[PDB]
């Protein structure tokens, strides 16, 4: 097993080490890729590649390897793929046939030779110069679903299909950034580490900075500070970056995400509304070439226009209550018993109407629904609905049955925010410790006047699932957080 | 007072809502931007203004107002300037009138009007309608530098200039992420809670994550994910993201900064000199439309080739010492007690040699320069140099006095990486707090096979304050940390 295997490598590398060559590798020159060898000469006959005598020069890793006296074969493996090289002793010389020789499965090489056809048609490259370049003191695992997400490196590189979805996930990101650049907003960097943790409703990463003696929270949100923005006259923002919650992992939620938060003046949520739809539709458009997209075992129209639809009608279609009509808490209460729907203690009309949506609602929003007018209890930031003050002109995005987004018309009335605070702040002594706490120095930035705006929240990590139909977090992450 | 201001400012609120207005409005739509006005028509005499009735539609904060009686003026700044809006009485009603004699500066407003120009001819709108937007509470500084970092809202209202900076700076990152992406590298996102803080020589600032009852690190470097990712065989690898270090700040120094961190499989550090130059210089071509900048009272070239500096020949050209001598580490105290470098009871020739280019020497490099040839002892992640080992094949970009940039031909045999971690371990036991750390996990990954490869790490604020001529890191990031 191990010591095993791994005593004979570490053998081989003293072997390496006393043929004068440098088990590690130097800079190593390369002309082409695997696949581009394929692209360019895959169609050509043996006879056409023996008469045009195509030389090039690839490195990667051995993965397969078959000796066979004087002369062997070998895959080697870059990041587009997988080439055959054939290696003859007489070719390149005692010296550098040795070092084949001795090369391991995992091992690294550079080659020179040139294109050809073995009888079976493979294209591959005969060797005219073998370079070592690194020694693997490992091999290659065994080839379980812990592992990949352990040793994301293993994953890469035994399961080269993988690495698509991170690459397909740099598409998604620029080509967001693409559309929000190219429409006026002004990509910004605002502070990941905050005196007060606001912004949204999540429990914060703590921290200490010792110099400064000083208590700081990893931010669980972008909007406060992205909010001064708009106070200073910045007009249109966002930010794409990192966001921390102190909170469990599932197959949607990780410790540390990734979102996209922007702000613009003079807009409202109906605005915002097709701003979103026409932000993703152009990145599903730009990425995978149409908006109609599968996901798991859902066909999913991302094409616009989509579907809007109040919180309150969508209890009413989907549970058969309906919360338009005046009632007390009591009332509340007595619903949430009759139809199954969990209640905290903290908890009055507006919450138990959004638990009747995302207990008994939610999960059957398959293609994508604007659910908006969030009760004002859960919105502590947004305004209020001109109409019925029971609501706020705010939404969230539901796609394949999970929220994808949040936005709302930005509260910007301080007198209010200030008494919004307060309830959260009641919130709290009552057991929500999730409530949003007081931020004196944003309600300060309130008071110079904010413009009334239109703000948007979207979870990049499940964009970029929902469009690689990857389905769970863990697999749109390079190195997703790990149980110890 | 200020005191009376305040009360003053709430009671126009109250007028406000009595006229039945929203005091804090609703969705504006704009057809241009202040500048846009100007470009398009600002030398159109009168004439062909009145003729064409040119109407626009712009909205922004009320900076100046003057004019008694039925007719008066307002400057109204947007984003991009400020533009004299002329209200007659006689033209938007009675209502909105009131509305424009009520409005204090501070306040945001939108209007809807023509195009012309007052006698001296300046550029105006003369308003058709008057919306108000919204009441600004407090009232705006009248027409200290630390404040301006406090309530940077302030200053990029009152201060335009500053503006400037901060959408430059986004261009930087714009010109960066081009140049990197048509090169081939592919954008990453990896952690920034760590198991263990490695990468870099610095204090972490440690938080705790509740239901995995697991302590994290915040990341203090980016480098030993992106490793694993070219163990995975990604090949051309970068992530411009945050970093933080639990220390005091400084003119070139924030907890929480952004970093570009970039590998590349098969080459070497001089091939990282070439892209760094040829990168930097590409951004100051892009942005600045030249490499000839300047920096306080510096005139710096940043036109390729930068000068390449042994940091031991950097010292003896600078203070007379020379460390290509093979010398014992008493010999080395020695000439630090003559020459006045402190130096630490853990410090050996190698970090001596470091110290007298820190003490003696970098603050003279004002023009780019590569200083390379680190001392082994200071470069635990670095590759030894084949010549001479006391050294690594290891380069800082010096520019202005400070430095930018840090990289290396990566040490990727797994048995000296071992032992360099373990000298660590001994110098951390000898006084130094800052010592890397023993990653048994980034060690596992490198015994697998990490091919030779060059890295790089760039301070992007740094990067900013060079090219938009900024003294402090505080005047290029957004909300700087600020003490208590
Ligand atoms: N920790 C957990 N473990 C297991 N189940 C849980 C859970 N938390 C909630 N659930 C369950 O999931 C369902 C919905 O819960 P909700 O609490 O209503 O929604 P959410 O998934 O927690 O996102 P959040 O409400 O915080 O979005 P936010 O606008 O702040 O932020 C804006 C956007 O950011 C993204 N986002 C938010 N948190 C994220 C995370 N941790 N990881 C990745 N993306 C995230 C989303 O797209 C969100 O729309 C319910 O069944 C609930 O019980
Ligand atoms: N906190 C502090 N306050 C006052 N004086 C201090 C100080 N720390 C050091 N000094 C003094 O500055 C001079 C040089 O000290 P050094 O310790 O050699 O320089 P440094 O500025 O700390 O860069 P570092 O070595 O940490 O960057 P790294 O490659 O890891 O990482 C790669 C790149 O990231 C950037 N970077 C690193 N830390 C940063 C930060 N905190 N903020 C912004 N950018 C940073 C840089 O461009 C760096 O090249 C000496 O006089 C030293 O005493
Ligand atoms: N919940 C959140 O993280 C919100 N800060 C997302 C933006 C909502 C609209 N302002
Ligand atoms: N010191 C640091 O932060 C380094 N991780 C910067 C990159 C050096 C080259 N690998
Ligand atoms: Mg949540
Ligand atoms: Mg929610
Ligand atoms: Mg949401
Ligand atoms: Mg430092
Ligand atoms: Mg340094
Ligand atoms: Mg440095």
């Amino acid at each position: 097993e191990l010591n095993d295997q791994l005593r004979v490598r570490r053998e081989k590398l003293k072997k390496i080490e006393e043929l004068g060559v440098d088990p590690f590798g130097k800079r190593f020159e390369r002309t082409h890729k695997a696949e581009e060898l394929f692209e360019l000469y895959g169609d050509l006959s043996k006879e056409e590649l023996e008469e045009q005598q195509i030389e090039v020069a690839v490195a990667g890793r051995i993965m397969t390897k078959r000796g066979m006296g004087k002369a062997g074969f070998a895959h080697i493996q870059d990041v587009t793929g997988q080439i055959q090289i054939y290696v003859r002793q007489d070719d390149v010389g005692e010296q550098q046939y040795e070092l084949f020789k001795i090369s391991d499965l995992g091992d690294i090489v550079g080659v020179r030779g040139t294109m050809f056809k073995t009888k079976v048609g493979e294209l591959s490259i005969k060797v005219s110069s073998y370079e070592f370049l690194t020694k693997a003191l490992r091999p290659l695992p065994e080839k379980d679903i812990e592992q990949r997400y352990r040793q994301r490196y293993l994953d890469l590189i035994m399961n080269p299909e993988s690495k698509k979805t991170f690459i397909t996930r740099s598409l998604i990101i620029q080509s967001m950034r693409r559309y929000l650049d190219s429409h006026g907003y002004l990509e910004v960097e605002t502070p990941m580490m905050h005196a007060v943790a606001g912004g949204a409703a999540a429990r914060p990463f703590i921290t200490h900075h010792n110099a400064l003696d000083m208590t700081l929270y990893m931010r669980i949100a972008i909007e406060l500070h992205l909010k001064r923005l708009i106070v200073g006259g910045l007009e249109k923002v966002y930010e794409i970056g990192r966001v921390f919650r102190n909170e469990g992992i599932s197959t949607r939620h990780n410790p540390e995400f990734t979102m996209l938060e922007l702000y613009e003046a003079y807009a409202d949520f109906r605005d915002i509304m097709k701003l979103t739809e026409n932000l993703i539709a152009h990145i599903a458009t730009e990425v995978l070439g149409t908006t109609k997209i599968q996901y798991g075992e859902h066909l999913v129209d991302l094409t616009p226009e989509w579907r809007r639809l109040h919180m309150v009608d969508a209890i009413k279609e989907y549970v058969g209550v309906d919360f338009w009509r005046q009632m007390s808490d009591e009332e509340a209460r007595e619903l949430a018993k009759e139809h199954g729907v969990e209640v905290a203690p903290h908890m009055t009309f507006g919450h138990i109407v959004n638990e009747f949506f995302e207990q008994k609602v939610e999960d059957k929003l398959i293609q994508p629904t604007f659910i908006y007018g969030h009760p004002v209890e859960i919105s502590p930031l947004a305004k209020k609905n001109p109409d019925d003050p029971r609501f706020t002109d705010r939404f969230e995005l539901f796609i394949v049955g999970r929220e994808h987004a949040n936005a709302f018309t930005e509260l910007n009335d301080p007198i209010d925010q200030r008494q919004r605070f307060e309830e959260q702040l009641k919130e709290r002594e009552q057991g929500n410790d999730e409530a949003h706490e007081m931020d004196e120095d944003f309600l300060e930035a309130l008071e110079y006047g904010m413009p009334p705006t239109g703000g948007l929240g979207i979870g990049v990590d499940r964009l970029v699932m929902l469009l690689t139909n990857s389905p769970s977090i863990r697999d749109v992450l390079l190195f997703p957080q790990m149980r110890h």
